[PDB]
Parts: structure tokens; sequence; C-alpha cells
């Protein structure tokens, strides 16, 4: 499924993500736009054999486990198509396990490089939440 914009912003909130790890709802729009273009069904293999699952491109190489990335854990405990549903419960649960991580957003190369320290709010702009 492709999200609105605002109808992202709304599902992520309702299941936690906003302010989680201190991380404010456009934190999560931005990652979301930048990995996937809000689309649930992206994926996109990386140099090192392992791809990037869905809205937020959570990668097989630990997170999920797609069956073809050797030496991979499992963390999220999911098969990595689970995390292309059109319900981003799985996702939405497996990003809390990563940012949880200890380098909280960072971990998403294109957070860092494209929302991290830019005006996330304008993410949620005329979003009624
Ligand atoms: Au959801
Ligand atoms: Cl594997
Ligand atoms: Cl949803
Ligand atoms: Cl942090």
């Amino acid at each position: 499924k492709v999200f609105g914009r605002c109808e992202l912003a709304a599902a992520m909130k309702r299941h936690g993500l906003d302010n989680y790890r201190g991380y404010s709802l456009g934190n999560w729009v931005c990652a979301a736009k930048f990995e996937s273009n809000f689309n649930t069904q992206a994926t996109n293999r990386n140099t090192d054999g392992s791809t990037d699952y869905g809205i937020l491109q959570i990668n097989s190489r630990w997170w999920c486990n797609d069956g073809r990335t050797p030496g991979s854990r499992n963390l999220c405990n999911i098969p990595c198509s689970a995390l292309l549903s059109s319900d981003i419960t799985a996702s939405v649960n497996c990003a809390k396990k990563i940012v949880s991580d200890g380098n909280g957003m960072n971990a998403w190369v294109a957070w860092r490089n494209r929302c991290k320290g830019t005006d996330v709010q304008a993410w949620i702009r005329g979003c009624r939440l």
C-alpha cells in the first residue's frame, strides 16, 4: 500500500511511534518518506546481499528473516515478508526494537542523511492528529 503522508502519520501515532525513544512523529514520517516513499511493498537489496523490507526498509541482516541473507539474525523474530503488509504493526514493532539499539534513528542511513536536523514537523503539517 502507498500511504498518504497524513495517513501514515496517524497510523504511526496510534501505534505509539510518536516520541518513541524521543523521536517526534515527523521524524518517522520523514524517515518512511525517504526509505520507501510511503510504499509498504518497497524492497531493496544492499551490496552486502541483505535486503531492506517495507515502509522503513528494515534490513534482513539483523532484524528479519528472508532465507537468503547468510550469517544473519532475526532480532524482530519475523519473516521479512510480514514487513510488507498494509497494516504496519509489524514494521513498527520492529522499528521500536531498532531505534532502541543505541544509535537511535541513525540506524536509518537515509534519516541521518536527509531528515536529521531538518524541520521534521513539516512532514506532519496540516494533519488531523
Ligand atoms: Au497500523
Ligand atoms: Cl537467511
Ligand atoms: Cl496501518
Ligand atoms: Cl537518541
